[PDB]
């Protein structure tokens, strides 16, 4: 008798599994009806923003940290602390509390305060190398404690980018990094960032900064230890890895159902490569689900939330099928343990969250408008046409435009 709407987004894989889940959670609750919108991920921005400004903003959603204080000003996302706290069996000091803190919002700042949202997940995005690809080159393997050094790191790229079937032309390189998705931990690394501390100044100028941007770059164009452009704009780096065309690629717990399907070379994973600061750096990411403040039904939208984020059968289902680790931190940590379910470093997953994991820098501030900015222009300096040093120059000022505005955006939808 009772019907939600449950929007979100996800990789085939992801949706998969996140349709069967939905499945049991109808099995478990027969008089609700749960109709789903699902997008691609690069899709569902977008399709979200949409929703909300047509105020037509589904019962239960998926949307990201760095949107929580923006949806709670213009109150999108309905307060869930009390249904969270009458549930049964539930547990959420269980569940990674960096995860839970992220949708916890006391009026003033976030971390804090009613819940406005349950923790999709928390994804650490860990380093792996094709083992299989090493052996056969007789490289020693990469430590799983000690970081490359950048050098060292460029070293065992070039060794691994060769043409092995002799024809005379190379089918076979070190990596393919996307810059989207992995300039950032090479950032951290070096002791720069987007922003300062105080999260209100653009600080891509910075020489450190500038030194991460260029060293980047410079894998395709100087270094030479990735596919060519074309051979890039061909056959993507994602789809390179899967075939086992390189040496190392990143992974997240989410790629795990797609690895399964797909690769069938061993990997495993590895701290990534440090700069200056000599400490490995990454992003853990995560996604929020939320209901919305208009929804008829917030018990049942709450509970399945629940049975998403926290409920131990709903978890279980979505580890089983490869798309997340888990949730509860005990269970993370004898997952982890396992030596039969594979990577055998899964436990790199969990010393990214634990230590050496870093927020997006969007997490901090009310809109990410002055970062998306950043790498809309950024390819000139990937293909090598544009220097790092020069594009930061003229980025700047227009970054800084829109984070003021973001600022000041807050400050008006706030009062
Ligand atoms: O193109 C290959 C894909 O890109 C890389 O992933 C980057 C993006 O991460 C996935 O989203 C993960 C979710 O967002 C996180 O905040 C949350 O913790 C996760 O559930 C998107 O599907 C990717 O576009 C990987 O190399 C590969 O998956
Ligand atoms: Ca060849």
């Amino acid at each position: 008798k009772i019907e939600l709407t449950f929007m979100f987004r996800g990789q085939p894989q992801e949706q998969t599994a996140y349709k069967n889940v939905v499945k049991k959670f109808e099995e478990k609750h027969p008089n609700v009806k749960v109709n789903i919108v699902v997008t691609s991920p690069d899709q569902y921005a977008t399709k979200l923003r949409a929703a909300i400004a047509g105020r037509k903003i589904p019962d239960v959603f998926y949307f990201n940290p760095g949107e929580l204080r923006a949806y709670v000003n213009s109150n999108v996302l309905l307060d869930i602390t009390k249904y969270v706290e009458n549930s049964k069996g539930v547990n959420l000091q269980d569940i990674w509390e960096k995860g839970v803190n992220k949708y916890r919002f006391d009026g003033e700042k976030v971390g804090q305060g009613n819940l406005y949202g349950l923790p999709k997940d928390l994804g650490p995005f860990a380093l792996g190398y094709n083992k299989t690809m090493f052996e056969k080159a007789g490289i020693p393997l990469p430590d799983k404690d000690k970081p490359y050094t950048w050098q060292e790191f460029i070293d065992v790229c070039k060794k691994l980018t060769k043409d092995t079937n002799g024809d005379g032309k190379l089918d076979q390189w070190g990596t393919g990094l996307n810059a989207t998705w992995t300039l950032q931990g090479f950032v951290w690394s070096n002791g720069a960032d987007w922003i300062d501390e105080s999260k209100t100044k653009v600080t891509v100028d910075d020489p450190k900064f500038i030194e991460a941007l260029q060293f980047f770059a410079d894998m395709q164009n100087k270094y030479k230890v990735t596919p060519s452009i074309a051979e890039a704009q061909t056959l993507d780096t994602y789809q390179r890895w899967l075939r086992g065309q390189l040496g190392f690629f990143p992974v997240g717990p989410w790629d795990l159902a797609a690895f399964d399907q797909q690769i069938k070379f061993e990997y495993d994973l590895i701290p990534w490569p440090a700069g200056s600061t000599g400490k490995p750096a990454t992003w853990v990411g995560s996604l929020g689900i939320g209901v919305s403040s208009m929804t008829k039904h917030p018990k049942e939208a709450v509970e399945l939330a629940l049975y998403l984020s926290a409920d131990p059968e709903g978890q279980k289902a979505l580890v089983d099928q490869r798309v997340q680790l888990p949730n509860s931190v005990k269970v993370a940590e004898e997952w982890a343990k396992d030596p039969s379910i594979k990577p055998a470093n899964k436990q790199e997953f969990l010393d990214i969250i634990n230590d050496y994991g870093h927020s997006f820098p969007t997490e901090y501030t009310y809109n990410g408008e002055w970062y998306d900015e950043f790498y809309r222009n950024l390819q000139p300096v990937l293909d090598g046409k544009m220097s790092a040093e020069e594009y930061v120059k003229k980025a700047k000022p227009k970054m800084q435009k829109l984070l003021d505005q973001a600022i000041e955006q807050e400050k008006q939808a706030s009062k």
